[PDB]
């Protein structure tokens, strides 16, 4: 229960911390895990019973479903959506969807290589414009032709579009601008803000200096 | 708050309920390990809180600058396992009022500007220490910063045979194979939130490739 109000200076406040940068607050610590747990069990429903093929015994030729031996193989995309996974995988822990992540540089290469075949879950905490999701969802499919490839978003921000790309599953939905908190950063700054905000136009170009 | 420990029917380990027929025995909770980290995320924020170092925000002022939202701490994870070691903490760290920014490395980092500023490693292990060793040994070599010092998870302390001890411990352990909350046997156990020690039977169950 996050309570959301304005400082004497007209800062935006989540729970007496202000936060200048802040235009208005998109999504609080709350809501953003409220969503996840809904989401863990609404992935969790959608992966339970499937089946695939099996890496672990390599000598059986039917297929097997989704356990500690063979399980959901889940793609996070650097460098946004390690604090989404860490939160995410926990939840579908408490959900008891076995689960294994690799990480990927949008480029840094996959260490996995026993994709075909496989149910496979990218987990990426923002689709804008949609291109950097169908780029990755063609890529994976040629590389590897998994049985099955869908996406879980963090944040949609369904009205800057330009491709045709859907997530399959939508955490929350965001308004078209530039968000930062919880993985969204500028030049890497407030991405370890516990909340979501839109932030000032004013703040857009405050850090050029690269890291 | 804090977690119920137990046994079911079958002797397995239980925590809040659930089996771990994996665990021989709980090394630390949740609740443990985060009691822990929010008391490193204090000591770490007032090692950091009053220094100073290169400002590459402003390259024009030649003075040293502090630790804020234009110059701040460069903290280095280690991937993966101490991705979720690393989620907590930097979280932690924004409570405790400290400007920070991650980028990772795996054993291929993308900073390039870490001369002359205050760089910590957050890594979740150190046992033998060979691992932290070396790459302490190659920042410094190759980026020369001006403080360089290593926050890890867990440290095993009986079991270095190499010249290397961390400045930041959150947990020290024995001298056993650990899975859970970042720790894995090929992958698996990572996204457990104990910490618990493997039951050797276990150690060789998932040889095939991912
Ligand atoms: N911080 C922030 N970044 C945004 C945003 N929208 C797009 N981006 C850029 C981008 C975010 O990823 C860059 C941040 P990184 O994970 O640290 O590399 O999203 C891709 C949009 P696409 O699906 O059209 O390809 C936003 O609202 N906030
Ligand atoms: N799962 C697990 N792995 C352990 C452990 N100790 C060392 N390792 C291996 C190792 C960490 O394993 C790296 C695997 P990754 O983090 O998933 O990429 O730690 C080396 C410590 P040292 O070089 O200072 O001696 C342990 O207790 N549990
Ligand atoms: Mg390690």
């Amino acid at each position: 229960p996050n309570f959301v109000g304005r400082d004497a200076d007209g800062n935006v406040t989540v729970d007496g911390r202000s936060y200048p940068m802040a235009e208005s607050v998109v999504a609080t610590e709350s809501t953003i895990h409220r969503s996840m747990k809904e989401m863990a069990q609404t992935l969790a429903n959608a992966y339970k019973t499937l089946k695939h093929r099996d890496t672990h015994n390599k000598g059986n030729s039917a297929l097997a479903p989704i356990t500690d031996e063979n399980p959901l193989i889940i793609i996070s995309v650097l460098k946004g959506s390690y604090i989404f996974t860490a939160d995410m995988v926990r939840y579908l822990g408490d959900c008891g969807l076995p689960n294994v992540v690799d990480f990927i540089r949008i480029l840094d290469n996959l260490r996995f290589t026993e994709l075909t075949g496989k149910h496979v879950l990218i987990m990426e905490d923002i689709a804008d414009t949609g291109r950097t999701m169908k780029l990755l969802v063609e890529k994976i499919r040629r590389e590897y032709r998994p049985a099955s490839l869908k996406v879980c978003v963090l944040v949609d921000k369904p009205g800057g579009r330009v491709v045709d790309f859907k997530p399959e599953f939508v955490c929350l939905t965001a308004p078209t601008r530039y968000v930062v908190g919880y993985g969204f950063e500028v030049n890497d700054r407030y991405r370890n803000y516990r909340h979501v905000f839109v932030l000032k136009p004013e703040y857009a170009k405050r850090y050029p200096s690269k890291l």
